[PDB]
């Protein structure tokens, strides 16, 4: 399945891993369509590394999931932080089954973050958009400065 972020800076589609992660995968449709991601914003976004997103509050700090407050891990040897644009479920290792709402999408491979969080999809179009994301400037806690913001996240079709 393809998910379309609609933000304001432009769309990012997503192909998502149903198969491998069928419970984050359920997890963010079921709060895309009840529309619990619509005008959120990206709190943290780091040139180079991640841009994460997903907090209702959009502290870092907030956000459930549709299970309660965290779900389990959907974690794979073959689901790997190996090309720009993937989209995990924040929460790491350290605290394992810690999932919520909040997600991030890489700007590059991360192999120090395989095994720490749940990969469940990929950008498979919009890498423009990401580009434009990334060179939006942050401050010093690398919040952004214009906020960037989710209009919706809606299943793509056609």
């Amino acid at each position: 399945q393809g998910v379309r972020i609609i933000t304001n800076y432009g769309d990012l589609k997503f192909e998502l891993f149903c198969s491998q992660c069928p419970k984050a995968c359920k997890n963010f449709l079921a709060l895309s369509a009840s529309g619990y991601y619509k005008n959120t914003i990206f709190h943290k976004n780091i040139k180079g590394f991640i841009i994460q997103g997903g907090d209702p509050t959009g502290t870092g700090k907030g956000g459930e999931s549709i299970y309660g407050r965290y779900f389990d891990d959907e974690i794979y040897p073959e689901l790997k932080y190996d090309r720009r644009g993937i989209l995990s479920m924040a929460s790491a290792s350290k605290k394992p089954n810690t999932n919520g709402s909040q997600f991030f999408i890489t700007y590059s491979s991360l192999p120090q973050l395989n095994g720490e969080y749940v990969i469940f999809g990929k950008l498979i179009d919009g890498f423009e958009t990401l580009n434009t994301l990334e060179n939006c400037p942050s401050d010093k806690s690398h919040k952004p400065i214009d906020e960037i913001i989710i209009k919706d996240i809606v299943i793509h079709s056609n």
